[PDB]
């Protein structure tokens, strides 16, 4: 008899692993130890879920996977897409969080970081389809994912993003999308798809799963021919300013959806004008914070360690309204931009910063409850 | 050498009688006097037909009959179905419009009103079968109609509906499915199955045929014990909001079929905000128009006399795209919703409104030719 009418689905970001796909030393993504988001919200009688999608994949690959996580079924990336980039057309097959999902049965979407981008792309497919795949199916018949088809409306009540780089991050452009870092990440993925590998890093469609009677040397040889080593079809490219601007250019406001965003700052101004990470910013984003904070362009400097403020507030070409923290946030068709959370870094939003004693568990519980309240407001208006 | 590749089958709606089964004072269903649909389209060299199915029967009973009308053979409603509702398992036996019908030999389906529902249900059976009957045959052996079996694909090129209540009509809920009206309708059926009776109203499976040496009193007694008087297995129930929602919940898009719908409005806004029938709306639909037009929910008020606009556009849980009147309508797997025909009432689509001089015969000819053109477009793509 769950307290919320429409299921809330939490979508993780760029290096996210959840539930049983998360290795033992890797922290619990949604809330760390500070506030176990899924477990606690269920205990208070809300129907909430934790989507599991590709950790290194493109927003495209991930948006397809999100739909199959919700609906159930075998992941189909689309024949045209597959062919264009050089990966497998079909992926893993999900049970489904609601096999019933269709117009009239709504879902709430909350994304952390890249999850916010993934949410947006999935909804665009539901509503307007994918031109390229529709053309391809027109020519070559066969099957087509309903995701690619268009006309699916009233499937999502709300899109709410937490520290999402709507306008990219220069931490991707300057580090991270470089050949040097992509090669390291892809080797990790190669290794992690060995025949004994417990976990799945999200790039198995590119070949990164060792077959059962195939030697590790043969595996390496096979997969060295993959187009992944050079493709834009991966998270690192989508997180760049260009990548993210592409997503912005082909998404748009649903007049019926309730849009809302949150943002952290965790950097402070030096004498010069440039921006450095506060003590208490998760030490792993120290470098990225500095790259962003030392941008030539003043507006692009304040950041949460990994994504600049101007990127998190809203997609830049899409309509928005600044909103105070306690007003009901129930306005449809427009990005409702919440006040910047002072001293929250990128990862404070999900409570995994075990070193930050100044960001307490009860504060995190309030932030999440606060989101659930807003979702109830959406439910309670039409 | 008929100008269209696949035969076009016209399916009548709720009180429909065609060809030989239509009494002398009853109008010609497809086009009335304004445009003799079958005769004229044949004269222009198209292969077209007029299905004859039950006038008061459920979409189920009717969908079975439609299949046998096309294929030829003895109507089998299914043993499970029969047993569940309390009618005869086997009905009339049809010659067949194409005895060769099977995957690869396609047919165009155009339905007026309830005919649109019937089309959808028949195709669902072809493609996914009928669980209940499959299970029943699994347990008890014997025979099973190919209709109930599943796996039949490429049998229908197009589904096109004219003023079909995809989402029910409150003219069924509030008038029409009431005890009062059903009892009158079933008496009509009883009378019309008297031994000297020439026409079939579609409920003979329920007992409504007087036997050769049976008195009319004995007939009445027999048939008063029929489950019909209380069954959901009849047209009036299927036309309700619930009835129609049931159909929606167990049908789905065929990715390969070409779907297209037309809708009329024939009501205008009063001062209050409610919706009243235009002069020109057939007088018999004047009371139903008012019932729909006075709905508590504003969106459910505009109507064609007997079906609300929101009900005709598309099934509400299925994908759709608004389409202009001129561009080719060739998109597969999505409901292509034509612009609302201004001042067309429910029955203007079939030209039987002899009183409406503002809806011309040449206009009707253009509307029908327009449909045939679209069907040719479907033939000319894939
Ligand atoms: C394996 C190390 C790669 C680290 C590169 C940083 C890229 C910045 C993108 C931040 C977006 C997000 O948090 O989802
Ligand atoms: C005996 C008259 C009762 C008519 C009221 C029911 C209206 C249902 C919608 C019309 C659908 C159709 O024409 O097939
Ligand atoms: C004018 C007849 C007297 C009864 C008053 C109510 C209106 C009856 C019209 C019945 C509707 C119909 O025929 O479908
Ligand atoms: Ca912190
Ligand atoms: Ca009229
Ligand atoms: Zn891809
Ligand atoms: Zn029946």
């Amino acid at each position: 008899q769950p307290l919320n009418k429409y299921p809330v689905v939490f979508v993780h970001g760029f290096l996210g692993l959840v539930g049983d796909n998360a290795p033992a030393l890797y922290p619990n993504y949604w809330g760390g130890n500070k506030f176990k988001v899924i477990e606690e919200l269920r205990k208070q009688g809300y129907n909430v879920h934790q989507a599991s999608v590709s950790a290194f994949g493109s927003n495209y690959d991930r948006a397809v996977q999100l739909y199959y996580y919700i609906k159930g079924g075998r992941v189909d990336y689309g024949a045209a897409h597959a062919a264009k980039y050089g990966h497998e057309r079909y992926g893993k097959t999900y049970k489904g969080i609601m096999p019933n999902w269709e117009p009239g049965k709504k879902v709430h979407l909350v994304g952390h970081a890249m999850g916010g981008q993934t949410i947006r792309l999935m909804e665009e497919f539901l509503r307007n389809g994918n031109k390229e795949e529709i053309a391809y199916h027109q020519a070559h018949g066969g099957e087509i994912s309903p995701l690619f088809t268009g006309g699916h409306n009233n499937m999502v009540a709300s899109i709410t993003t937490l520290a999402t780089p709507h306008n990219g991050s220069q931490a991707a452009d300057k580090f991270g999308n470089t050949e040097a870092v992509r090669k390291i990440m892809f080797a990790l993925n190669r290794f992690m798809g060995n025949k004994y590998s417990n976990i799945d890093l999200g790039l198995t469609q590119w070949g990164f799963k060792q077959l059962p009677n195939e030697s590790y040397i043969d595996y390496i040889k096979r997969v060295s021919k993959s187009k992944i080593w050079t493709s834009d079809d991966n998270a690192a490219y989508d997180l760049t300013l260009d990548g993210s601007a592409k997503l912005n250019n082909m998404t748009s406001m649903n007049p019926n959806i309730t849009y809302t965003t949150y943002t952290g700052v965790s950097s402070h101004t030096g004498p010069l004008g440039y921006e450095n990470p506060d003590l208490g910013t998760f030490f792993l984003m120290d470098t990225t914070s500095r790259i962003i904070g030392h941008d030539a362009r003043e507006e692009w400097r304040k950041n949460d360690g990994v994504v600049p403020v101007i990127s998190s507030l809203h997609p830049s070409n899409q309509p928005f309204v600044n909103v105070t923290n306690n007003e009901p946030a129930t306005r449809r068709g427009i990005w409702q931009v919440k006040p910047i959370l002072q001293g929250w870094d990128h990862v404070d939003f999900i409570g995994v910063d075990f070193l930050d004693f100044k960001r307490k568990g009860s504060e995190l519980a309030n932030f999440y409850i606060g989101i659930i309240n807003d979702l109830l407001s959406v439910e309670a208006t039409e």
